[PDB]
């Protein structure tokens, strides 16, 4: 099972395939199982790399999803699935929101140079037997090179670093991804506070206002004062307009700051899989320290203490395979959301701003 | 003394002046009368009619209003003068609002064809001798033209009106002014329930915003990966651009709210002057309906009788008068300040915009 690092200015990087591809996922179908009126919904994933299109209902990705973690789970953080709702299984809106999680979640998978050419993913996509998917799914469960041993499969184009060199690297990741964490979580909470009050609060002002200059409007219209009508109808306008501003400010997070919340959702999940990921390196790195103790106790030998070390170094090679594939697309992915919540907040204000000159056009200069 | 009233479309209304003219105040100088450090403010009034200025402290514009008020406070409401505030006599602020109030105040009485050309008026302006002014304050002060005699010097250029004809307009006039009392009232509360909430908590959320961005960039800079660089400075300045709108909206209301605000206590003013201002009309009229009750009592005759009316009637072209004049310049009013506080609100999006737009920029294309 060919699993290659190899070295780079950034360091050790896996090796990306020069022949990319992703995978849509779609047209919520609907099959069946006799239960009567119990008829689970099924997706469909069309590869790009051949055409050739596949269903699969939630639950078999859930069984995708296990099989990657029980797999790769020791060194490659694994997309989080979406949480199992509330019993509303069956309209518009949830199949929406959860297809798109999906699709999200399949474009993470096939762009990870390591994963999406594993045979469990591959399997999982083309297959064109109701049972030559049994097949895979029952090879899949007794693939035993996981967990640990996921690591053994792993080929370093590079020399060894002595444990030292691993436990360093280990600490690193678990400075930067609890720093990390703790940075998106506040993001979030300010995005999440501020979203809460741009729905609520703020639009019911706008509207306390553009209702409060329209019943003005009415009270001068009944003061029966000869001379007058232009005005009145500018005011009530303004209120109008206001109250449209109203509807635009509770109705524009779900053009943006949704955006920017989902992406830092997605990274406090990639972020929550660390504390695992490093408490068996850390244990790993901690074990090569008895190397030396052991073969003095005459426990093992030479030859089994420099094993350990070339073996714990693939760790970190994996380790660091894995961090390059998140700081690589930790920096593609702000960078496109920022870029997209500030273009959206710019139209905006400008929209806004728009709305306002135009009220304000029906006030004569005098 | 002349004070005419002519009809038209509209109705009775004064005779405006064909030479319009307006007053300047500012200047805030300093004057001096032995008490020590107790030297009172004076102010520099420069009419526009002649260009010769004039000087006056507070003090002097109180003894203004006050006579004003005997004068003709019983058919002309009469701006109200500030408070007499929170013992800080000296410095920047005070003198800047208050000197603010005076000019308002100022230029409402110079546009009043009633009271512009008065003697005590005119004469509180043009005045050259420190001593041609206590004449003036003199002769002011026993001028027994006043209170309700001050109608006595009204010269209606059309016919008489009965007393049906008077209640009704009396009830008319009562009804407004409640109404738009009533309606300002709220304008005012929305307006300060906004202002509070743009100079408060609507900033700090900017302000929280634009930190937790920028402590996440600063966790970012500490990942330690290679291959990035460029983004931890635009997210960085977004934050800060977020701090810059938090002070930039923080800082608006006192560059449109407020004269939104002014105008509208100026107009909360007037109408207070309701009440006793239609119940001394109220009381003419009412005292009129027992004209033929008397007259049969043999208490007067039919020429006392006849005279009632022709004389109430002067009170209402007078009063009808003071509407025509309030109508006039409540439509020029509104109409001026709203188109400002909306070209104001338009600059302020549009600036905000551009702010965002520019961080936005920083953005790299990878």
């Amino acid at each position: 099972e060919k699993i290659p690092i190899i070295v780079g200015d950034y360091g050790p990087m896996w090796v990306y395939p020069t022949s990319t591809f992703d995978c849509v996922v779609a047209d919520p179908r609907k099959g069946s199982k006799m239960y009567g009126l119990k008829s689970y919904i099924e997706y469909q994933l069309t590869p790009t790399n051949t055409n050739r299109s596949v269903n699969h209902r939630y639950k078999h990705f859930d069984w995708l999803y296990e099989r990657l973690l029980v797999k790769f789970g020791s060194a490659i953080p694994i997309p989080s699935l979406p949480d199992k709702q509330v019993t509303g299984r069956f309209e518009e809106e949830f199949i929406k929101m959860r297809m798109e999680r999906l699709q999200a979640w399949m474009t993470r998978m096939c762009r990870h140079p390591v994963i999406s050419e594993s045979e469990v993913f591959q399997q999982f996509l083309n297959f064109r037997d109701e049972k030559e998917w049994k097949t895979g799914k029952r090879k899949a469960e007794r693939d035993e090179l996981a967990g640990v041993m996921i690591f053994s499969t792993m080929e370093p184009e590079a020399p060894d670093l002595d444990l030292v060199e691993i436990e360093q690297k280990c600490e690193a990741v678990g400075k930067f991804t609890k720093a990390m964490d703790d940075g998106v979580k506040e993001l979030l909470t300010v995005g999440q506070e501020h979203w809460k009050r741009c729905t609520g609060p703020l639009p019911k002002e706008y509207q306390k206002i553009g209702k409060a200059l329209q019943s003005l409007a009415t009270v001068f219209s009944s003061s029966g004062y000869q001379g007058e009508t232009d005005l009145n109808d500018a005011i009530t306008e303004a209120g109008k307009t206001y109250e449209e501003i109203a509807s635009l400010v509770a109705e524009q997070p779900k053009k943006d700051l949704h955006f920017l919340m989902e992406c830092n959702h997605e990274y406090k999940g990639f972020l929550g899989c660390f504390p695992d990921i490093i408490g068996t390196h850390k244990g790993a790195i901690e074990k090569v320290k008895e190397s030396d103790k052991l073969v003095a106790t005459s426990k093992i030998t030479l030859q089994d203490k420099q094993n350990m070390v070339k073996r714990v170094s693939i760790m970190s090679y994996a380790l660091q395979a894995e961090m390059n594939h998140f700081h690589s697309n930790r920096i593609y992915d702000y960078n496109s959301v920022i870029r997209l919540y500030l273009e959206q907040q710019v139209q905006f204000y400008e929209t806004i701003a728009e709305k306002l000159r135009q009220a304000l056009s029906r006030f004569p200069v005098m």
